């Protein structure tokens, strides 16, 4: 339809810049597109227009915002699988995965839609009779919003919704392997009635990606910083915002810890581990799981984890009926699996299950399940996704908790087991900012996302997403 | 009594450091004592003990460390006319002053002892009969403790009482000028059983600051960094917390405007504005307040001010009966406000009250009112504290706001006025995070104290207090 | 349209009963149709047919609950015209009125449909390391929901959406006077898709009014009770609900104060006043509102208020242009407003603007206006309704406050002031539920309504109502 | 010392009544005292002095009421062990029990003298920007507070510490059986300072138990009443509260089921058994406890329930050292639990232990454990508390919740197993208002007490405690 756009959206309008670059499909290789390569001045540009029309967004009712992002949510069902297979296209995930993923972006705007108009203040009593404390709750104005490529959709609207929602406005510089599920939104945001600078969409090049994310995160009109991608870059970002006191709500890629203890019910452990890792239709996090299975469980676990995969994954293109593992993202991604492969054998490390490029070749892989891994065998590879499974023994849950619990390890966490006092031991002690218990798909929109520690500050979704864009004032009225 | 210290206190001892600085009564010139100066080293130590404290504090229940607190508190305020001397000493502020403010940092132990049985976890419906979602919250780990001369107990108790309800553990790193409040609060964590390493405080001098101030703020056993003072230092621990991804909460000193309306009651109007300038038993914030007086009201505003001046103000040593206003700071602080009331009147500026260094020489200088200031007047002493008020005229509510919104002040705001739909639209649509009307002195344990915009990060006391020391973590209960 | 319904809906059926009682447009006297009479037979069918429908809804998911409540709401506002007309026809209030009640209306479907997803159960902190505690909120059940004529619509969907949202069903008792409103929303209710006993419509007339109410409010299948109507009423309710230990919210009819000072702008006092007493476009309460004026202001008031009704009020049928003043409910309600006039007159009072039947006869009375009424002529009328309105004169502050806090008044209030001391000072005084400050018309379906003393039970609306149909239940995890 | 008391304490004296009422030890029969036997007359008096000391006490500072509620704390504390020997001289409960609930009974006045600080507003968004919506929270007034035998300490502190955290003043009416400990507060509470009025206790006999019953619960100055006993008088108490429309929270007594499921850790499951049925040092509920036990563990728990009877029970005075079983309260007590016993085995149960009169004689009876136990068997025996313990026999899970939700019983449940699903499942489908799991002890002052459907009326202790003594009240600031 006219979802595929190619130019940026600033200020309800749709602009070309100077330059362009383009989109493949990671599958097939196929040109997608030329779109716009935004740079410092289209940028700033941006910023201006989101601000100028924050000045009017933060009076608009909070129930006609409510209703305006209600009407962008039934426009983005309207229109779902057009929208999966922009995904599909430019992601690569298969298809189911890409429906799955455009219901949660949609339930991100529906749920946000509703928060719209609870943003309460408070009442509070002090011991003076001479006066009455009020706290009141004020958006914190125009949000630089910084998307990976993992879930092109779901991560804007996850943010983009709960900025609407509390009264500011937003400036997306999408990831340039997956720009066109940030504008096919915008084609959907002015569709909807949402006014013009509310929601822009710079996309650009890599070449450009650090020039821009600077000018955005460091422009004084610019109030909040939302971003979700490397540490590297995040913590570019945040040297960016520390020059001007800028709020910054973020969430790293990393690890997430697997663990399956003896009491599990292993094929559900298989199951989990399986959706997990391979068939993930939500959107918890950029995360990458890894396996930690208790000596007990150890073998029976493996074999059965195996036989799944020789079961139910089929390597192929996103669209086909039946695929279900689509490539990895680019030529790169594939040399890091390699490498985390290799070095991984050359340690010690036993494949079960075919650990090389596909037959298919280009950005395929093949599902691999890598056994007698060891602890030490992950180092530098704590950012590298892909159909890759090592599986580590260990003896005690205080052992399992340990290696899960190394530091800059701590956004998502998983584990199966059928005691009732371990469920709770391990769910506590668990140094992530979300725990699965015998499930490997966790993603809820009502519920709060995000990392401790160096994966990220803030959350998202939930009674608790509103807040990192909100400012809180403490009223004293006196005189009395 | 037990209470002056001049040794660091780490690990429940009480350590002396290779060097030492001295600390001089701002209003005599006396010495009081030679302070550990603790170095990097010593700060690692400390951040360790802090560490392992932690591992056990979190442990302990919330009602335990609610009593815990609460004894602390009392200790206070058994000891409240000594500590309250300690301040005076070190800060130089009057006695009445300083008693004001020992009951407000009291009252921040108090508080929070009170929200360390509060934290309250969430449950949350999902669509999946599947599946029960909780949300658990969880101390975030050791925090960085840094605060400013200007209120050398209250900006630590508020901090600290939040950081040890929540569950976490602090190192505290006081201003140079005024050390003592800082360890007179630890003989008494002792005396209550805080346990060893829960409460840290390691003294520096100026040139120790720095190296310190990063040795904390970048240690990776420290998660959390809460800092109240200038714009330069915390933009500079920022960029420290930045390379860790370290959770923030900040409070930038910088101006205050004071809004007076045609309106308002006149003597209501001047008594608040001398409270809140001249002799202020608070401690809202480290923010000095300016005059905006609409044309029909100034005049007779401030007429009626500079006779208050007259009457009320005895420059004089704190401890003297009848002393209203202390000395400054230091020599350093005088030369700034030397320089602003000069520039000032170098630029068509008027003094009606006295406006250069006091006849008694030293720090004090004399209480300066003056009028036909011009906006652009307060340029580059926008953290100039001393007992100087400018009084800028404004014919409209408009201009008033844009006046007092220029970016850059967004901590706190004043202003009288008797219109009930006036004093709506002014409070909402000043840019700071406290606002107070009709009132000057609004400081209040209960309600929540920081700033808008680059004044600062996060909200210190009230029911949002704790929530700087906590992080959320989304359990997904699922295998149902 | 298929809106105008004589069948009881029960079961998700149109049936029919033994008998049937008319219903006449209050406004011409025509017949608008012989309406289903249920009897205590079919108020217990209707029971079990919610009663097996709750153990099915309380199943349903919160996001489906939430689904169909706005699918409800939705066909509301596509039938509004529709639905208006069907008011009008059965109150006889003025069309406008009428558009007014059915957007509430609607508006309260849809703010429960956003509540339904946010019912959260809380973690609590306890010291025994050997349990956790949690607190789940549950459904109480089956709900008996009784109205009254004078909002023949809003006064249904605010309980039913409350009890639906919490996964309640309801079996609904609407007034013999105004039973379309309640079928035509059966109908929107079917065509939504809520499921088949969720939703009950039992028509009866005033001889089967006792028996049903009690049959619905005894049976002990019934857990919750909600009604809105007379005091007389409301206490047999109570008792019958006493027997069986009931959850019960109630409002009860009364007087509501409108209390102007000498502060308060005048032109705006009598607008308030306008559409406070004679064009009430809102649904706050089944509450008459009186006034009381101080001497200062009271002249000008009473003057300028009779001028504005004299020039505003059109008395006629609600369905012509320009009507402003609709009919009376009944002939008693004609006699019970002669009644209070009379006897005012009798001991004083002075009328200001014609106090007796309009020529046009029948139900229709004009708009009176009276002064130099007294606090003792309004005995025994607290719950006359109608166009009248009597001006009592008071000196100060505190005597209004006494006049108006007469005990057996806790429903709305109402003041002009200009005064920000006093606006607290009275709003906090004031012993009622709802306070109004210089405005009339405070419905609002995100605020609380309901009564404080005798006035009622409970509150509806808001982030409160839904507590109304909930249980909370304390889980004591331990075995840990 | 001069804590015990034989005189009412109304107005902050000390007041002795036209007759008295004796009270006898229930272990051995001697006299413990004359007890005041206040009439009509008396309690009328009563109410005017709580009602006159309300319109004070509600203006006092929620930190001075929060102060003062722990200072009557701290003198709890203080007093402990002879408050505890208070109560088991009174209600003949072991004093190791009898020390246990008054920790309990302190730790409510602690708590709530806490949640007094923290009755907040609210601040919501309305559409209008007209307006701005305020929900203030105030205290009802005058509260009747009756409580049972049972716990004479724990249940007025619960209900009163509630109720003056809220700025309600109260009229306590303790049980004839045990009097002293309602009358030992009344000492502290006048040693803590709090105002005469505030709390005031009028003691009496069986035969003005319902004259005065009636009189407090149907005052015009009473606004709330909080009742804890039996269903018939319950029952009357809302009637006499539903002629003046009262607010009421109300717990009736009844049964508690106790499931033992086959996965349950037997030791733990008789551990709890025991605890909860025969050495309750808590005070959870006016709920006496039975067992339904799976069959395949059946067997197994009964033989080692009884074997720990046969070790730990030890039947005397509860002033004696290893005292674990006291007397029942009275004769008639000792009666009815006779009844069950013999209906029971006259119907086909067993006996195991001991099920007659105790060799001691007096109010003693034998600790019994009868198994073959029907369900039908506890008939009109749902309020016989005893040392009594029914075993019934029961196959599926789906079996033992039918059982369990007989309706009429929804106060406290209980129940062991070790399947984490099944523990979701019976929990939640459990009609109760408060659920242990593998835990018979789970009284908890920051957790919430209640029943569901004829259970009672509200929850005592928690967050939402205080929101029984409270009163929402909507403010609509307009003039905007």
């Amino acid at each position: 339809a006219a979802l595929l756009r190619t130019d940026s959206f600033v200020g309800g309008r749709w602009l070309p810049a100077a330059a362009t670059f383009p989109v493949q499909d990671p599958a097939s290789g196929a040109a997608l597109g030329m779109v716009a390569d935004c740079g410092v001045r289209e940028a700033r540009a941006a910023v201006r227009a989101a601000y100028e029309a924050f000045c009017r967004w933060r009076e608009v009712s909070a129930k006609e915002r409510s209703s305006l992002l209600r009407k962008w949510y039934n426009l983005m069902i309207q229109n779902k699988d057009d929208l999966a297979r922009i995904i599909t296209a430019e992601s690569g995930k298969p298809l189911k995965e890409a429906h799955g993923e455009i219901l949660y972006s949609a339930f991100f705007l529906e749920w946000f839609s509703e928060e719209a108009r609870r943003v309460y203040g408070d009442i509070i009593h002090t011991p003076a009779k001479d006066r009455r404390a009020l706290v009141l709750k004020q958006p914190i104005g125009v949000a630089a919003v910084i998307t990976p490529w993992n879930f092109p959709s779901a991560m804007i609207t996850r943010k983009v919704g709960a900025a609407l929602a509390a009264g500011c406005t937003v400036v997306v510089k999408p990831a340039e392997d997956t720009p066109f599920s940030a504008l096919a939104l915008a084609e959907l945001a002015s569709q909807a009635g949402i006014p013009s600078g509310v929601y822009n969409v710079i996309p650009c090049s890599r070449k450009n990606a650090k020039e821009v994310g600077e000018a955005i995160c460091t422009d004084p009109l610019v109030s909040k910083i939302s971003f979700t991608g490397s540490t590297t870059t995040g913590k570019i970002l945040l040297h960016h915002a520390a020059n001007s006191v800028k709020r910054v709500s973020m969430e790293l890629g990393g690890l997430a810890p697997f663990i399956v203890f003896d009491s599990a019910n292993v094929d559900q452990a298989v199951a989990g581990a399986m959706a997990s890792k391979f068939r993930n239709t939500g959107q918890t996090c950029v995360c990458s799981n890894q396996f930690l299975v208790q000596r007990g469980i150890h073998d029976a676990f493996v074999k059965a984890f195996a036989e799944a995969m020789k079961k139910n994954l089929r390597v192929g293109n996103g669209f086909e009926e039946g695929t279900t593992q689509g490539p990895l993202i680019n030529e790169k991604a594939v040399e890091k699996v390699e490498k985390q492969v290799n070095d991984a054998v050359s340690k010690g490390a036993t494949v079960v299950t075919g650990g090389k490029r596909h037959q298919l070749g280009k950005n395929f892989f093949e599902p691999t399940l890598l056994c007698n891994v060891t602890q030490d065998m992950l180092c530098t590879h704590e950012e590298t996704f892909g159909p890759l499974a090592p599986v580590i023994k260990f003896d005690t849950e205080e052992e399992a908790i340990a290696i899960a619990n190394a530091a800059d390890v701590g956004l998502a966490g998983y584990f199966y087991s059928q005691d009732p006092a371990q469920i709770w031991r391990v769910a506590e002690q668990l140094e992530v900012g979300m725990v699965g218990v015998n499930e490997g798909l966790i993603s809820s929109v009502e519920c709060p996302f995000g990392g401790v520690k160096q994966s990220g500050l803030g959350r998202e979704g939930s009674k608790y997403g509103i807040d990192e864009y909100l400012e809180l004032k403490y009223v004293c009225y006196g005189g009395l």
